[PDB]
């Protein structure tokens, strides 16, 4: 078996082997990446997702989120406020301030402490889940808007055609900006490009451990935990890797900087924390493997987690039985 320990890989693709994407995903599970839940792909050094980023000041942030914590600063979760509307060049002003920059700090170790550390006692505001795309459209390798559907993966491997469409999303973070602990939407894969700025540090434990991690987030989040079947779909709760280590918990522990993807893997919860001001472009996908994740993969019927159109189809077709109670939920 090929990574046992499951640790993160890290791949360097020639431009060559930057051609085929499915293959160099297949690859990567060839070595065994998938056992760690995460990992980091460097593109080529002749590959570029855009010539400059000059030019970006004008897109808009329609929804920034206040992400308000609660609790101890090992164990918290996190809302999100709703806040008046700003440009990309507003809310990167606002990131350089002294009330939010990045901290001093002796390096990516030392800004990790004061992270865990500090976080509940301020309140970053995070530019989140804005449909569209930074790469250039002639950029032909890896452009996250130009990537098969996984509708199209469904039909491919199952036959059944359905309704939906498949986007990328726009990620504007700041100093302390926070992904709290989950999977994706039906347990599908993520693939995440820095395109610009500071880094993002990354938390991950590995799918085939994944049930170790509910079941401490059950005890940590009792309450929450009563209230849905399924609440870490609601991304909310948030677990320190101090707290994971005192709870035997396998995790690992990555930061991915500006020019690098990342991609997760079926059932590979994550969590983490933005350096300061950067931009991240992400969208889910599929390959073949996947499809028995999604015929598994828990659901929130409490409401909440309220998501996707897209999402609709994968529920109906996948699992027939939720089907109902999960639409519930979502109407
Ligand atoms: O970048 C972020 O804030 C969150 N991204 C993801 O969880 C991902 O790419 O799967
Ligand atoms: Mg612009
Ligand atoms: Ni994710
Ligand atoms: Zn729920």
């Amino acid at each position: 078996a090929q990574n046992p320990n499951c640790n993160i890989m890290i791949f360097h693709p020639t431009k060559e082997e930057f051609n085929d994407f499915d293959k160099y995903i297949a690859y990567m599970e060839s070595q065994g990446a998938h056992r760690a839940g995460l990992a980091k792909i460097i593109p080529p050094k002749e590959w570029k997702a855009r010539e400059t980023y000059d030019n970006i000041s004008e897109i808009l942030i329609a929804t920034p989120l206040q992400q308000v914590a609660s609790g101890r600063a090992g164990v918290f979760t996190q809302y999100h406020k709703k806040k008046k509307a700003m440009t990309v060049g507003e809310y990167r002003h606002l990131a350089n301030s002294k009330k939010y920059q990045t901290p001093p700090h002796q390096n990516f170790e030392d800004l990790e402490r004061k992270y865990w550390k500090n976080r509940i006692y301020n309140s970053p505001i995070y530019g989140a889940d804005i449909s569209g795309s930074l790469f250039d459209e002639n950029t032909k390798q890896w452009n996250l808007g130009h990537l098969g559907t996984i509708q199209d993966l469904l039909e491919k491997e199952c036959g059944v055609v359905i309704e939906g469409v498949n986007t990328p999303y726009l990620y504007f973070g700041m100093w302390k900006t926070t992904f709290a602990w989950h999977t994706e939407d039906m347990d599908l894969y993520s693939i995440n490009y820095l395109h610009l700025g500071e880094p993002k540090t990354w938390y991950v434990v590995p799918p085939e451990h994944g049930q170790r991690l509910e079941r401490l987030a059950r005890e940590l989040f009792p309450g929450s935990s009563r209230g849905c079947g399924a609440f870490l779909r609601h991304k909310v709760a948030l677990i320190s890797p101090t707290v994971l280590k005192e709870n035997g918990i396998p995790f690992n522990r990555i930061t991915q900087e500006a020019g690098e993807f990342m991609v997760t893997f079926p059932y590979g919860y994550h969590a983490g924390f933005n350096h300061g001001f950067n931009c991240a472009e992400a969208i889910n996908f599929a390959t073949p493997r996947w499809i028995d994740y999604g015929k598994m993969a828990s659901q929130c019927s409490c409401g909440e987690a309220r998501v996707t159109f897209s999402m609709d189809a994968f529920v109906r077709i996948l699992q027939p039985e939720r089907y109902d109670l999960w639409k519930r939920g979502q109407d």
